[PDB]
């Protein structure tokens, strides 16, 4: 499309034409396009943009206009209508460990991050959308509708800000508005090291030459280290108990604290860090603190990646990994590794698996103390109750032990994230991320689910008989199609998680497409791919093959009895076996021989 490049906010870096390790930023991955795959700049489009006004209004903005002829419905009346359900009993996954549904954030994390626009912290209009409602430029609040039970309670409305874009913060337009991606497009370990220089720094331990990441000196897990502690005012995690006074932790990804399973998971890959950074120095004495960090970054970020495309895809994607993600042959330059703007959307399939209550366990796998078990809701920026109750491994086996959410036709996502969310700054456990997911979808000019069958090759449903055939589901089929008017319509975030799953699989097929793709791309486009042949050593890539999720948790927590195959629906005794009987990562190839 006529034009070629804008981008004014990211500075240049002449590149790492040196670096034998990723950039922080990702930038210099690809040679003869160093900024692809670098965060904080636009997600890319793989179909264009698709406003109201054709360049940066979102459907649903302007109530006269319609989409393909009709009205879209309300994100909060297709959430209530579609996405919501009383009754969790029957709703759990038979064979999936909770550590899949945790896995996925964690991926995501990795790959992609549209933060709101920040135009306003000395700005009444930061509250004002809140207490008004007003559509408000920046200020896309989600009405409810007149059946709600919320307009009861909370109001008239749900704040939501339009997501930040590139060029302009303001106002401009002439080409259609882009969000950004403020991580890097890589699965390079970004969440545990950050993607920016600023926040890499503050991350790592800068008093010792052991290339040890920074910890926090203020509390501690039975000798085990802990994330850091936020730095910073105003704070989620202080405010869901202001008693507790105990701070949102510090990673190198923002929503690090967002519940408290996320946490966990990021305070094992903390911990994972500096375990390969003390035995890096063991072998290699002779090594600087920086050859610790980035050899350590490095290891992690091989981890990533296997566990990802190994254990991880192959049962997200089922049947159709094989048709999306062939095994790998090499790195390939001509790929475009950006995360996609659909892709943002597509993971979100995440949103149905996750349940409505979490536990900590015992050693003996068996509730850990009077409140084991809590519903979600009170976790969401929880860092207190691993401080001050039980560190992360009482968690980490209710990782293992218990089980995620079945996406389910009628029952998509559990009341604790529909109805309960609790949103910083908007003080109320009371929000609804599949509203938001919708949206948001609007917010990015996301093309209609449709659009998307054809570019998957798939089928384009037109009547409500064609829905039903296509979601082999006759009464979300009425729903759906007394909602949005029409397929066309219809927000790509729930078409896509309104069809069943695959074969072996838990997202249907254009999900597995969408997917599919992206995490091709990611891989294939990846100069620094962990099997790309010349980034590891013939020693280390045999060393690497065989990392566990199950190794981990035992190099890092106090855990002795583990899954083999931890995102299976496991249970104990039976399926744990001794930490001793799984392979380890051995660090001997990494030993720098002769000088
Ligand atoms: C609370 C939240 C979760 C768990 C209890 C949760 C979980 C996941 C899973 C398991 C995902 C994939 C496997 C996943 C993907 C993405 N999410 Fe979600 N998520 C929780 C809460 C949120 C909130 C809040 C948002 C922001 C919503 C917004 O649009 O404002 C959210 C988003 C996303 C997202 C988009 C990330 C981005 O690129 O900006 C995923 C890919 N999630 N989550
Ligand atoms: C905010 O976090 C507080 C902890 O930092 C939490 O208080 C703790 O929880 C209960 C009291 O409600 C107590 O835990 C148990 O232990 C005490 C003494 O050992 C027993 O007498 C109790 O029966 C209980 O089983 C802790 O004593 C208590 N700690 C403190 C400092 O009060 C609050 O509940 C949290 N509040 C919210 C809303 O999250
Ligand atoms: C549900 O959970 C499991 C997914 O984690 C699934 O495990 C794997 O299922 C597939 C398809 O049946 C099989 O895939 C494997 O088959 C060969 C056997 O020669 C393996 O060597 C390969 O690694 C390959 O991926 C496996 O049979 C199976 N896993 C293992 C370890 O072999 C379960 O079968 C599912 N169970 C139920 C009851 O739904
Ligand atoms: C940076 O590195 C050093 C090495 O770990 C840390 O200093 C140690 O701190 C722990 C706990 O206080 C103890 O083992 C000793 O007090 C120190 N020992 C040594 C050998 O230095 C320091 O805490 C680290 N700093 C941060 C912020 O992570
Ligand atoms: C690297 O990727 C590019 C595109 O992603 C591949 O170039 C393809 O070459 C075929 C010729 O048979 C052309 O039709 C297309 O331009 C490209 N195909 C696609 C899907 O874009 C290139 O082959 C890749 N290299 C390797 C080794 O896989
Ligand atoms: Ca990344």
């Amino acid at each position: 499309s006529w034009e070629v490049g804008c981008g004014a906010p990211v500075p240049l870096v002449k590149c790492d034409e040196n670096s034998p390790y990723r950039t922080i930023t990702g930038d210099c991955n690809n040679r003869r396009s160093p900024a692809l795959g670098a965060a904080n700049r636009a997600l890319a489009r793989w179909l264009p943009a698709e406003y109201e006004d054709g360049l940066a209004l979102p459907f649903g903005w302007t109530q006269r206009k319609t989409r393909n002829g009709f009205r879209v419905p309300l994100a909060r009346e297709v959430s209530n209508k579609i996405v919501g359900y009383l009754d969790e009993e029957g709703v759990l996954d038979q064979n999936r460990s909770l550590l899949f549904m945790q896995w996925g954030q964690i991926v995501d994390h990795d790959l992609d991050f549209a933060p709101e626009t920040e135009l306003g912290s000395n700005e009444h209009s930061k509250t004002q959308c809140e207490e008004y409602c007003i559509q408000g430029d920046n200020c896309f609040p989600i009405m409810f509708p007149k059946n709600d039970p919320k307009l009861k309670t909370q109001g008239k409305c749900m704040p939501f800000f339009r997501a930040g874009f590139v060029c302009p913060t303001p106002p401009y337009q002439s080409l259609a508005r882009e969000q950004i991606n403020a991580v890097t497009s890589f699965l390079d370990a970004s969440l545990v090291y950050g993607s920016e220089p600023s926040l890499a720094s503050r991350l790592r331990n800068l008093s010792s030459p052991l290339g040890l990441m920074a910890v926090n000196q203020e509390a501690w897990d039975h000798g085990l280290a802990y994330l850091p502690f936020n730095n910073k005012k105003p704070s989620p995690c202080e405010f869901i108990n202001t008693t507790a006074r105990v701070p949102c932790f510090l990673a190198g990804d923002f929503r690090a604290s967002e519940q408290i399973l996320l946490a966990t998971a990021h305070t094992l890959l903390l911990r994972e860090h500096n375990r390969l950074a003390r035995e890096l120095k063991k072998l290699n004495p002779h090594w600087n603190g920086e050859k610790l960090y980035q050899e350590a970054r490095k290891i992690l970020g091989a981890f990533i990646q296997i566990i990802t495309f190994r254990d991880y895809l192959p049962i997200v994607l089922g049947s159709e990994m094989q048709k999306w993600i062939p095994p790998y042959q090499g790195y390939n330059n001509s790929v475009d590794p950006r995360i996609s703007n659909v892709f943002t959307f597509a993971f979100r399939f995440g949103h149905m698996e996750v349940p409505s209550t979490v536990s900590r366990l015992d050693e003996n796998y068996q509730p850990w103390g009077p409140e084991a078990e809590l519903p979600l809701h009170t976790l969401f920026f929880n860092t207190w109750r691993i401080i001050k109750d039980g560190g992360i491994d009482p968690l980490v086996r209710g990782l293992l032990a218990k089980k995620s959410k079945l996406m389910n036709q009628d029952k998509m996502v559990t009341s604790e994230l529909r109805n309960k969310l609790f949103q910083p700054t908007h003080k109320i456990h009371g929000f609804d991320l599949a509203a938001i997911n919708l949206q948001r979808c609007r917010d990015h000019g996301m093309p209609g689910y449709n659009s998307w069958r054809g570019f998957c090759g798939l089928s384009q449903p037109k009547t409500l008989k064609g829905l039903q055939t296509v979601l082999k589901n006759k009464i979300l089929a009425k729903k759906l199609m007394d909602l949005y008017k029409t397929p066309d319509n219809i927000d790509i975030w729930i078409g896509g998680n309104a069809e069943p799953m695959v074969e072996r699989g838990r997202v249907g097929p254009l999900l597995a497409c969408l997917l599919g793709r992206q995490f091709q791309q990611i891989r294939d486009g990846d100069r620094f791919w962990w099997e790309n042949p010349g980034v590891f050593t013939e020693k280390q890539r045999d060393s690497l093959q065989k990392v566990s999720f199950s190794r981990l948790i035992c190099d890092n927590t106090h855990i002795t009895k583990v899954p083999l195959h931890a995102f299976q629906a496991n249970n104990y005794p039976h399926d744990f076996v001794d930490c001793s009987t799984v392979d380890k990562l051995d660090l001997s190839p990494w030993a720098s021989r002769e000088n």
